[PDB]
Order: C-alpha cells, then sequence, then structure tokens
C-alpha cells in the first residue's frame, strides 16, 4: 500500500459538524451477472443509491454537512435549486423536513420533452408530497444562482435567515460528503481484500467528483478516478471539478496542492444534452435492471453506466481489473420520463 | 437459532435500521415512535417483500427451478421486487397480474410499480378479472410451462407461504438484536397486515423466542376475524417449519380492521393524512395501499388514547413508495 494514509481525509472531516440524514455506509457489491455479460473486467457498485432519503442518492451525502452548517449559522429557512426533474431538489426538500426548516425552491425549465409525466409526476411529485415551496420554473438558460441570491436578499428582507443551497449541493462544504465517501471506500475494500483499479460515476455540479478526488489524494490513494459528464464538454468539466476540489481541499486544511492530473472527466456520453437519453442511456437501464435488477435513470446515472459499458466494450479495461462505479440515485426520475420509455 | 438450517440468499441490504421520529413523536404527543425501515431493503426501491425472497428463491434454487411465476394485484409491489431478485439470479418471472382497483386512470395502470415490473424484464401473461382465484391461474400457467420442459417455482401472492415467512422469522430476531443493542425497550410493534407473511413470520419470531412484545396488524382488506385466522394459520404452519415444539399461543394474533376504508388499494382520509404527516415531519415516503393505511392505524389509536407517553411503539415500514406514482390522479384530485 506504499505510503496510502487511510484515515487521513476522515481526520480533518472530524472537525465538520456533520447530520445524520441517510444510511452509511452504503453497500459495496459485485455485478456478477453484468460482468460476465460484458467480459472484462469485474464490476462492482458502490449502492448510494441506498441512503434512505426519500428514494435516496448522493445528494443524500452532501446534505448531511450542508444542512448542519446551515444550523450552525442560524438559518431559518432553505433555499435551492435545479432541473424540473431535479433528484438535489427532492433530498434537499425531505431532509429539510426533517429538521423542521421549509426549503423555498426554484425549478429551471432545462427539458420540455416528455409530456405531463415530466412536468408532474417523477421528483415533482414527491417535492410536493414532501411539502417543498416550489416559487417559479424559470427559462432554460437563466443564472439560477443569481436568480436564488435575488429571493435570498428579498427574504433578508422580511426578516428570514436564508440559507443557499447551489445547484447540485456542490459547494465546498457540501462536497465533504464525498470525502468521507471515499474513506468508506477505502475502508470497504481494506475490509474486503478489493483491489480497486478504476473509479467511475456520472458527473454533473462537480461535488460529488470535487469530493472523491480531494479524498482519495489526501490519503495518496493510487485509485484513478473518471468522471462520465453528463452534459459539460470535458475541459469546462474538468476545470470546474478541479476548481471545487482546491477549495474542498483547502476548506478541509489540508496542506499544499491537489494533484491536477487526477482530474478527469469523459465527455463522449452526453448525447445532445442534459436530460436527453442516448440509445446507450436506455440499453444501460434496461441492462442493469434485467441483469442485475438495479434502477439507474436516464439523467445521469445511466450515462455514467453507458459510458463504463461503452468503455469496457471498446478494450479499455482488462479482465482480472476491478472497478467501481458509483450508482448516484436517480430512480424516482424513471416516471418523470415515462412517456420515452412507452416510446 | 433454527433458522441457520434454512437456504438463504443475499437480495437485500440486512439489518435494516430502526430510527427514531422524534417530529412524529413531538407532534402527537403520546408514545416515543421508532420505525424499522424495511422500506430500505434496497431492492428495486424496496420494501418487506425482499426478506421473504431470500428464502423463497434460496428454495426455488436448491430445487433447480429454471422461472418463476407469481401473481399481484396492477400495482403490487411483490410482483416488482419478485422479478428484480429473480433477474439477479438470472431467472425470468411469468406474471399474472389482478384488476383489483379500476380507478386512478391511466397512472394506475402503466406508471409506479407496472413501469417498473416492464423496465425490469418481467413477463406479465394476463391481466385477470377481480375475484379470479389467482393461486389456481397460477397452477395452470406452470403445468402448461413444465410441458413445454420448465420446471417452474410458484410463488403465492404476497410471497406468504410458510417458507416465505421465514423472512419475518429472521426480521423478529434482527429487531430483538437491535433494542438490545441500543437499550430500547419495545413495548408494542404495529404494522399492515395483508397477505398475512410479514405479520406470520414475526408472532412466531416473537413467539418462539419468549420476547413478550405484543404485536399489532393493521389490515389492509379482510376484516379481523378472518385475517386473525390466516395470520395464525400461517404462523402455525411457520411453527412447524421450524421444527419448534408445542403450539403457538392464539392471543399473540391480533389484527385492527378499522382502517381498511372502503376496500383494497382505496385509501381513506387518514391514509393521505398519514402520507402528508409522515413525509412533511419526518421526510419518510408511505404508500395509499399498504403503509399509510398501518400508519394511520397507529396515529388513530394513539390519538384515541391505547398508548401511555412512556411506551415505545415500533412501526414497522414495510415499503411501497413505487405505488405513489401509480396515485397520482389521485393526489391531483
Amino acid at each position: 500500500t506504499g505510503g496510502q494514509q487511510m484515515g487521513r481525509g476522515s481526520m480533518h472531516l472530524a472537525r465538520f459538524p456533520r447530520l445524520s440524514l441517510g444510511h452509511f455506509p452504503t453497500p459495496l457489491e459485485v455485478l456478477p451477472n453484468l460482468s460476465a455479460y460484458l467480459g472484462g473486467p469485474t464490476i462492482y457498485i458502490k449502492r448510494d443509491d441506498a441512503t434512505g432519503l426519500a428514494t435516496g442518492g448522493n445528494k443524500t451525502r452532501k446534505l448531511e454537512f450542508l444542512l448542519a452548517d446551515a444550523q450552525q449559522q442560524g438559518a431559518d429557512v432553505i433555499i435551492t435549486q435545479g432541473a424540473t426533474q431535479s433528484n438535489h431538489v427532492r433530498q434537499t426538500i425531505a431532509a429539510a423536513a426533517k429538521l423542521g426548516l421549509k426549503t423555498k425552491v426554484l425549478l429551471e425549465k432545462r427539458v420540455e420533452d416528455y409530456g405531463e409525466d415530466y412536468q408532474r409526476s417523477g421528483n415533482v411529485l414527491l417535492d410536493n408530497l414532501l411539502g417543498g415551496d416550489i416559487i417559479d420554473h424559470l427559462p432554460a438558460g437563466t443564472d439560477m444562482q443569481q436568480a436564488m441570491e435575488t429571493l435570498a436578499e428579498s427574504l433578508r428582507k422580511e426578516g428570514f435567515k436564508p440559507y443557499v443551497i447551489p445547484g447540485g449541493g456542490s459547494s465546498p462544504v457540501g462536497a465533504l460528503g464525498y470525502v468521507a465517501c471515499a474513506e468508506e471506500l477505502l475502508f470497504q475494500s481494506s475490509q474486503q481484500r478489493l483491489r480497486i483499479d478504476h473509479i467511475v460515476h456520472a458527473t454533473g455540479s462537480t461535488g460529488t467528483q470535487a469530493g472523491l478526488v480531494t479524498g482519495l489524494a489526501a490519503t495518496h490513494s493510487q485509485i484513478p478516478l473518471l468522471g462520465i459528464s453528463v452534459r459539460a464538454p470535458k475541459a469546462k468539466q474538468e476545470e470546474n471539478v478541479y476548481a471545487l476540489a482546491q477549495r474542498t481541499w483547502q476548506l478541509l486544511g489540508i496542506p499544499g496542492e491537489l494533484p491536477r492530473s487526477a482530474v478527469r472527466v469523459n465527455s463522449d456520453y452526453v448525447g445532445k444534452g442534459y436530460g436527453i437519453p442516448t440509445e446507450g442511456t436506455l440499453e444501460a437501464l434496461r441492462l442493469l435492471a434485467q441483469l442485475e435488477g438495479i434502477l439507474l435513470d436516464p439523467v445521469y446515472s445511466g450515462k455514467g453506466m453507458a459510458g463504463l459499458i461503452d468503455l469496457i466494450r471498446q478494450g479499455h479495461f482488462r479482465a482480472d481489473e476491478n472497478i467501481v462505479f458509483i450508482h448516484t440515485g436517480g430512480s424516482a426520475g424513471l416516471f418523470g420520463y415515462r412517456q420515452l420509455f412507452e416510446q
């Protein structure tokens, strides 16, 4: 293990407040049917879909640190934003409800296809059931951060103390949740005598990838990490992941600087844009469901898995290699896409 | 345990969490309510049926079965979990659905568990009229399949066979270990009771270990006496299969059927209120067919003074949240 230092990240993390909002650690499982079907490396799945928070997801880990921070500041209302079918919006509402706090939400009309179920089922239904206050549904292209800052400024004028959570929960505080996931994966792989040769996951607002690379580099773990973009091209996504990772690194008080080469993104699986699956996305959904009983989603985790599947099919990995795919969640979104599945 | 002797597959994430509900408990002003999170078994959005399938499919594998058959209503959670668990084993699942509910429009027919059934690759042979003898319909399908060379394993409705009930014999032990670990005196266990396997397994386990925790099933369809009769019968048979000596006390089986409402799959006002309160006080998703009725019973019994403030009640969340999407037309009203 050379100079690997498992727990150095946890040591820095220990000084930060954290609320209990999910079921951790999440399982690390082998996918034997998918592994045999593809004919290459052994594929393991880190089950961050199984965090327990209103059907679960990666955003649950970030919220444990974000909402602890909000409490430390005495916030009395939460503001966040996402696309119509955002999983982050749904998880924030549920977690804030557990704290007795209301969530004010701006949705963005990034996708206008897929009909009534896209507007009303899936995460929208859950948002409403969980009691979210959807203030507005804004045209695609809106600077959603600025719109939230204008709303927060109006609420402070009425005497509230809002806490603004950026899109996807991807602030340095939120990224701490995936620093902790990296330590969780290191500990599990140690307990299972599992050598992890690659970690692959879908990358969007960047907090998941930023936290993982911070935690891996802080522990001197030589595990390559590959982000499969869900929207942005490679260079722009890599620059944003790196900028957030170095801010997370600084927030944790880790000396020196993160290696830039640890940040790697593949943008070949974006397709036509955010929230639009390719045929390969839909194939990935079908394979995981019908070989492993696993529910992916057509926006995020389905594109991450389509990337992994395609890279395996192209011969990038040896059969004796082990890959950890992070299931970042999203299955609630499936019901928003019913019209597409029916064709 | 007498359970170690039985085959068991790993199909879910056990043990599931046992959590306090502090906002709900404060809201109602009575006992402390805890939740056993059997919605969080991990199998295609989760559910109680996952526990049963670990024993049922291990049995099917030891018998060399090469196809699975089961049945449920249109929005059945059991069907969805069976297809997913069987798919993890490389087995196909042939399914008979029953049109028990014909309200709530297109989303009830095509979203929710039906969409999941289709995504998961289930083979839905037919959609049969309400009142059809579904066990017989399955036996006919199986015999026809054997003629084509198959070795089917027929899972009864809800997976409520003695083999299936072993899953909740295991949950009882899990619950006792957790309460010992958490130093938690459990004064009452409450959950929604339907095809009977969950209640029967829990009853058998709590009695076998001489635990003295009372258990109340909130029926989702059948009247109290009929439900108690069926729960007791399956619990006795499960008691036999575990080869535990003697008989199960009849006083151990208690069902409350005041919360059925108009019938299976039709929520009451109390159900909708239970759904709203759990979601907005605790971030927890119940369902309008099962867990929401069970919680509605618990809330009403608390309001009627059945529990002291120093009692600790364990509500078993049996799952069902995937069915919420089948009921969108109701929530839009």
